[PDB]
């Protein structure tokens, strides 16, 4: 990739944890306007829809989500990227708790306010995203929503990105290596506080790996590592592949190349962020 947004971050932990094949990790350089989006989205929650109360989304202590996993997203497309983000894990929270009429419907102007100021930035790519967002809206070989189809489209609209028809059935074949490492790995990390929200009250790929072959905790966390190299190293030996061929167009290696970012930027995100850390706990969190 052609980089303009981002910088290159040295973290030798990732060496150590050994879960992102040696890809680099990039930070969108606007930081300071993904963490305006958050805030707004924030903001605008708690006017429309309700309190919050122990919610941490996609903010980091250096870094958030958005600008670790799409580091060459657009400078003028940040803000409303991550408020996309904020939105999607503040709406999965409340999905999860809940799986009332002002809240349901101060959640539809939420929704209409970023549809009108996305439309404003980009007509075409807005409706390939939305179009992708319609929805959303025993053993580890059965568990696996479609939350490739929220990055789908949140990343083809932050760095405007248009997926020739012909290219999208292949494209996304291959990127489903890259969801299924960055998802597992969010499982990884993610667990332990699940576990303690729901020993005080799960569909994990770490309890999944613990039924399936009746074992402890961390030795499915080492099941789910192996794992997660496996598809990390195909997902890299693919990329790598068509980068040489360079047959695909420049959009699709594109998208290709920022999934070996949010490998690289999710994990490294995990390791710290509020959202994962047990230290932020709360009881009755919202939503
Ligand atoms: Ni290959």
């Amino acid at each position: 990739m052609d980089f303009k947004y981002s910088r290159e971050l040295k973290l030798e932990s990732l060496d150590a944890l050994n879960l992102t094949e040696g890809i680099p990790l990039r930070v969108n350089e606007n930081i300071d306007l993904e963490f305006r989006g958050i805030e707004r989205a924030h903001s605008d929650w708690e006017r429309y829809v309700g309190k919050l109360n122990g919610f941490h989304g996609g903010r980091g202590p250096q870094f958030g989500f958005v600008s670790a996993c799409i580091p060459e997203c657009l400078p003028e497309r940040m803000e409303t990227v991550s408020y996309a983000n904020e939105f999607a894990f503040l709406h999965d929270d409340m999905t999860d708790a809940a799986s009332a009429r002002s809240s349901a419907s101060g959640k539809q102007q939420m929704q209409a306010k970023l549809l009108l100021e996305m439309l404003s930035i980009d007509r075409e790519r807005t409706m390939v995203t939305i179009k992708a967002w319609a929805d959303f809206m025993d053993e580890y070989i059965p568990y696996r929503d479609c939350g490739e189809k929220f990055w789908f489209g949140l990343v083809t609209f932050a760095m405007a990105l248009s997926i020739p028809e012909q290219e999208l059935e292949l494209v996304q074949r291959l990127a489903q290596n890259a969801y299924l490492a960055a998802g597992l790995t969010n499982d990884l990390y993610s667990y332990e506080k699940e576990q303690l929200v729901a020993e005080r009250s799960v569909f994990n790929a770490i309890a999944v790996i613990m039924q399936e072959h009746s074992v402890s905790i961390s030795e499915a966390e080492d099941i789910c590592r192996g794992r997660i190299r496996e598809y990390a190293a195909k997902y890299v030996r693919d990329v790598a592949d068509l980068r040489a061929k360079n047959e695909l167009s420049r959009d699709s290696l594109a998208y290709l190349e920022t999934g070996l970012y949010g490998i690289s930027g999710s994990t490294a995100w995990n390791l710290d962020c509020p959202r994962y850390q047990v230290s932020t706990f709360v009881d009755f969190k919202t939503p």
